[PDB]
DNA sequence: GGCGACGTTGGGTCAACTGAAATAC
DNA sequence: GTATTTCT
RNA sequence: CCAGGGCAGUUAGGUGCCCUAAAAGAGCGAAGUGGCUAACGCUUCUCUAACGCUACGGCGACCUUGGCGAAAUGCCAUCAAUACCGGAUUGAAACAGUUGACCCAACGUCGCC
């Protein structure tokens, strides 16, 4: 369900990353063959096991032992543990896949070596933490493998699974040969009761987290094909009922958007709305957010939609996709784990993440100064300052 | 001896030699029957893996197996007639033996029949083309005669195609008929993502014997930007063409695609809840709109490339080994091969850097690729495009050997 | 926006096939 | 002749 | 900036007519993810809109042209369009198609910065 992927850099026979295992990935690609070869063996006594009778078949607990025996005795390589993980994975996709397989919607379902891991149970894999290096302390004695994490969420998520429960580890592989370490995770559940949400022309609506870098865009394509296809029907009807059904979608149309604010809010854990305040009823959707955010009592604000796009959201200048040239932020490319600028690669020297251009849009960087709590002082100690008037 | 195919949607669906009597619920007839083929399609992969993996001494004849997979299909689905059981053990068998040493080095997932728009696959000896009046008819046998006895219907599924193409008229009646004929093939009852039915008969014809010189190679350069150049290398003559909206369309389809999928989440109640099909219904329509603008694209370079050889007397066609550069070489080497020109592929190793006239090898040339202009020789400074001269470069025959003899002398 | 899991669809490559004799009804 | 099971 | 579709054999662009709040509404069911239930980018899913004539069976339904081409530079005539002013500009087609496999990309839900 839950799961992220850590890329590798290479296999250590110790935890300090010092002896590196010489012939790692040839090791690790034999190893993933043989899992496929052994979940492939036992799909197919699974399907043997099942085509059969089931008066004349033997009980579910001799068949998984039976299998595991076949497992072991195919491929003696194969450590316990994954022998009895590749049993466990084999016995879940024949549950879920065998009504398809009597059903003849697909074929026998087989381990290619991409979407064969070495599936790992969570007793045996310890993430640690050492300064930039990131290590994972399977039992395979046990190996230690370096895993460069590449994102700030994906070291947050690391962090929570090391001091979140681990699942299932996986070591899938891919086209060019490169491992991917999925650390699944489970969490407990909780659910929770400050955004911002800017308004364009045919952009829509556009929301931000004042907390959280959680984007989310209504791409008005609905809107602008309604407008340009009742445009042109009623370029028709003049050549050759609608203004009414224009005016109903107007009014149906901030429901599911007012919905969907709704259900941005609710997740992640955001209590507070404060949005934007006014060729399209915008006042009609203002108070249908205002009502149906009052449902799950969120309540919302009104501010005033003045310096709100052209305000940087990072450092707060005033000036008239989006850049502000007192930082760059539109310009500039930084590392998704550090945040820290630089002026060109793809790979951090701090961290050696990826490095993303910025891609702002001006409407998410109107929504991120929307969604700035009090933005009325922190606009009229900064408009003042520069002299700008707003009206008040 | 080439092949190609033809293509003809299904109008309707009859029970009649005179098609006065139609199946109501025909077009789900044929979905059952798509169904049916692709399950069984997928239980004889599944026999072939089950064979294949157990050790050679604990198996029955291959023979055995081909008979077992036949009467496995026949009795699963008795609705098959004999022909489209025969036909799909067949198909599973051609998969099963192109996939087989990936399956056994475990790099392929085994091959599963895509249940919709599952294409019925049907021997060239049952059904017959025939003409009654202006209608087009194929007389399909897609029922078993179990199933005609159960049901009362007959055996016999009359499709009126649709031919209303002088070029699709012509071939249909070339190949109707045996008395230069066509031969019939192996039909194919497959459907578009719009819901359309189609029948496809690949027909094998004679090759046309147009008397083009073998001597006269033409060579054929794809670029970046610049689509395709040709040259010719026994006359200073040559063509190129460039792709106009070559890109635009699949961004713009792309970009559709996009908007309408992320509007979902903002959608009404039916689309959010009424499953994944019901959500990408309105997706349905862009299903193939750049896959087969794709198609009419290269249809149309390869058409012109064959065309120029053609016209020419250009006997052979000169292909860089590597959009969709791969698919435009097939079109030409299965265009070309309708008129009986040889398609030699070689490598487009360092053939830019070459000069076309001197033969010499240079580096500073990989930075000027608007026009080429050899240093040494002049050939371009006394204008010449460098597509151009790839094309020339490689319409000389054997290029391969003399790139590998000139850089062991130099540049590597 | 991205880092991913699951899933699907939607573009590519790439390679082969695109029956016939015999046989029961 | 027609449809089916088989063989390549 | 005059959108998406349906028919016109396929595709792409038009075109002749029609439909559109299909970027839309609803129903059976449990093959799966979720908590025996049905919330789901839940389903072997299905229904939901579309050319003219008909004596209700069926019929018909258009264009992407021909050459010169030491070359995407264009020219000659011919067609269609222009929200440009009878001219000018723009575009001017071919059809080999199914399969499976692999790759990449995109999108839906979910977890998180
Ligand atoms: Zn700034
Ligand atoms: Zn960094
Ligand atoms: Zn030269």
């Amino acid at each position: 369900v839950k799961a992220i992927k850590l890329k590798i850099l290479d296999m250590f026979l110790d935890p300090e990353c010092t002896k590196q295992d010489d012939n790692w990935r040839k090791d690790l690609s034999t190893m993933s063959r043989f899992c496929a070869e052994a979940g492939n063996m036992c799909l197919r006594d699974l399907y043997n096991y099942f085509s059969m009778p089931k008066e004349d078949r033997i009980s579910s607990k001799d068949l998984y032992n039976a299998m595991y025996h076949k497992t072991k005795l195919l491929h003696p390589e194969l450590p316990g543990k994954v022998a009895n993980q590749i049993v466990n994975h084999a016995k879940d996709v024949w549950k879920r896949n065998a009504k398809l397989i009597y059903r003849n919607q697909i074929s026998m379902p087989t381990y290619k070596i991409t979407t064969a891991p070495i599936r790992l149970q969570n007793n045996i894999y310890k993430l640690i933490k050492n300064k930039n290096k990131y290590i994972i302390d399977v039992q395979l004695t046990h190996r230690y493998f370096l895993v460069a994490v590449r994102d700030s969420s994906t070291r947050m998520i690391f962090d929570r699974i090391m001091s979140y429960t681990q699942g299932q580890l996986q070591i899938k592989k891919d086209h060019q040969g490169k491992w991917y370490c999925i650390i699944p995770y489970t969490f407990p559940t909780h659910e929770t009761v400050v955004m911002g949400v800017d308004l364009g022309v045919a952009k829509a609506v556009y929301w931000a987290f004042n907390s959280s870098y959680k984007r989310g865009c209504i791409d008005g394509g609905e809107i602008e094909h309604f407008r340009k296809m009742i445009r042109a029907r009623r370029v028709s009807i003049q050549n050759q009922t609608l203004s009414e059904k224009e005016k109903n979608f107007r009014d149906t149309i901030n429901h599911r958007y007012a919905n969907r604010i709704v259900e941005a809010a609710i997740k992640q854990g955001c209590g507070t709305i404060q949005i934007e305040n006014l060729n399209w009823p915008y006042y009609d959707l203002q108070t249908k957010i205002v009502n149906k955010a009052k449902e799950h009592g969120i309540t919302v604000v009104a501010i005033n939609p003045q310096y709100t796009s052209q305000r940087c959201s990072m450092c707060g200048y005033i000036e008239k996709v989006f850049e502000c040239k007192q930082c760059g932020y539109g310009s500039r490319t930084i590392c998704i784990n550090c945040r820290h600028v630089q002026v060109s690669g793809d790979v951090c020297e701090e961290c050696g993440g990826i490095v993303k251009k910025e891609n702002v849009n001006a409407d998410y960087n109107a929504a991120k100064n929307i969604s700035t709590p009090y933005i009325d002082q922190i606009i009229m100690e900064k408009c003042l300052e520069l002299g700008i008037p707003y009206r008040s």
